[PDB]
């Protein structure tokens, strides 16, 4: 239990009831520090923990595709809290509104909540503040290092972040305790229920093809927590080795297809690197593996949490803003608009071949988000209109999106965050380019096209 994991929000007067962790990022019952503080500080109160779920009214934002898998998740830890004596309540609304009656209603004596950078969960942390008299603390189970620890400032670049990460694992890479239950059960509707009424909600903006058939395929990831152990130790069992040779090849599914999880929390990021770092396979596997999931990983919350405007154009590095500024007149080859990327109606059968996998599976593979996002830019009238549609449909067709990884991801590709400057070209400048050719040079295109007609 180390306490740098835990940052007050405002200090009060601790009442004589539950304590609550507002569970938002983090939705587990195992490996979840925040919920772990939360049961160790009810314990010394004498008091029970509960755990409080928001559904926000910015569901509608999203697919279908987001919202069951979630949901589907919250139905399976509804009944592994239960087994540990915990309940859980499932609010909708606005969280500042909900979140602070339910402090009042409930008599709660503490609140407790996870760590997320993004500005959405600021804007209803500054809410509940302000609507609640009792001490508020927000616990990082998310990263193995605490986000606010691993450095105090922006990093511009993965080998500035990787040296601090790595001489803080050995604090806080460790394994975790049991979640105690409660001692005595404790004394608002139906996930089922909630589930169907924002199914029907979604479905007039439900992406379809030419003949009203969904496109997107929910038998590539099945949500929950028990799924995702299932996924992580198939990984370390099957693709592990490979990892390292064909990480970069889209035709080859030899990713550990963990973010859906991973962003939604379903499974932690320390539990998989703890696991991992016991297993024995190609070494240099491991350390690509391992820098994924925690250097380019955590530094994007890095990214999310020391840039307020990580989602614009003010975040990218003075050298990117101004070789963009230079290219911002040259002609475009190709200007499409929003809905045409969309549908991948483009002239490139590659980028189209990567839209139609995110929206077929929800979850494009990692090469080809590069290629993707670059030629956004490439294709736009400018950086800002890059940025806007590249958020716009990754986070409305990714499983993992809405995601600090999202836009420091984005804003890699776009921005040339945590990245180096490149040979100066139109248009792009001096952001990294990656050609169509390019592509025909690390990998078989024609099969990962043909996949995706
Ligand atoms: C334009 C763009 C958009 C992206 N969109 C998202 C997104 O919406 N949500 C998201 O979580 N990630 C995103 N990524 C990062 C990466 O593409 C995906 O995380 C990765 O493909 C997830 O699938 P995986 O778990 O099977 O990959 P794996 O190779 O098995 O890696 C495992 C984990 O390492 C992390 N990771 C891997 N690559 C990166 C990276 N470049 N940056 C940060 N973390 C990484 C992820 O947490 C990942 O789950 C994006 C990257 C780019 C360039």
């Amino acid at each position: 239990m180390n306490p740098k994991r835990i940052r007050a929000l405002k200090s009060g007067k601790q009442g004589d009831g539950p304590v609550v962790y507002w569970m938002s990022r983090d939705q587990r019952a195992e490996d979840n520090w925040a919920l772990l503080f939360s049961r160790a500080i009810a314990k010394e109160a004498n008091v029970p923990v509960v755990v409080v779920f928001c559904l926000t009214d910015e569901f509608l934002e999203a697919g279908i595709r987001q919202y069951e898998f979630m949901l589907k998740g919250l139905q399976e830890l509804e009944v592994s809290l239960s087994r540990k004596k915990i309940p859980s309540f499932f609010l909708r609304g606005d969280p500042g509104e909900k979140i602070s009656r339910f402090v009042k209603d409930y008599n709660a004596g503490t609140l407790v909540t996870d760590f997320s950078p993004l500005r959405i969960k600021n804007q209803w942390i500054e809410k509940v503040i302000s609507g609640i008299s009792i001490p508020f603390f927000e616990v990082d189970a998310h990263n193995v290092v605490p986000c606010w620890e691993a450095s105090q400032k922006h990093e511009y670049a993965a080998h500035t972040f990787r040296p601090k990460l790595y001489a803080l694992l050995p604090e806080f890479l460790e394994e975790f305790p049991e979640l105690e239950p409660n001692s005595v059960t404790p004394e608002v509707e139906t996930l089922s229920d909630v589930l169907e009424t924002g199914v029907k909600a979604l479905l007039p903006e439900r992406a379809l093809l030419k003949n009203k058939d969904p496109l997107f395929e929910p038998w590539h990831f099945e949500p929950g927590e028990k799924a995702a152990k299932k996924v992580m130790e198939s990984f370390i069992a099957d693709r592990l080795d490979s990892y390292g040779a064909l990480r970069n090849d889209p035709t080859k599914n030899m990713l550990s297809n963990l973010s859906p999880y991973l962003h939604f929390g379903q499974i932690s990021s320390q539990r998989v690197v703890l696991e991992v770092e016991k297993a024995e396979s190609n070494p240099g596997s491991k350390k690509a593996f391992l820098d994924e999931i925690l250097i380019w990983k955590e530094i994007s919350d890095n990214f999310c949490y020391y840039n307020p405007g990580y989602d614009g154009f003010e975040s990218f590095p003075s050298w990117a803003k101004e070789s963009l500024n230079a290219h911002r007149n040259d002609v475009r080859s190709h200007i499409y608009t929003l809905e045409e990327f969309e549908a991948g109606k483009t002239h490139d059968p590659l980028w189209n071949a990567s839209q139609m996998e995110l929206l077929s599976t929800g979850k494009m593979h990692g090469y080809t988000r590069m290629y993707w996002a670059k030629k956004i830019l490439e294709w736009s009238e400018s950086p800002e209109k890059a940025l806007e549609i590249a958020i716009c449909l990754n986070d409305r067709y990714e499983l993992d999106g809405r995601d600090p990884n999202g836009y420091a991801g984005i804003a890699w590709s776009i921005g040339g965050v945590h990245d180096r400057a490149w040979g100066e070209r139109e248009v792009t400048g001096k952001i990294r380019y990656m050609s169509y050719e390019g592509c025909k040079r690390k990998f078989d295109v024609k099969l990962y096209i043909e996949k995706y007609s």
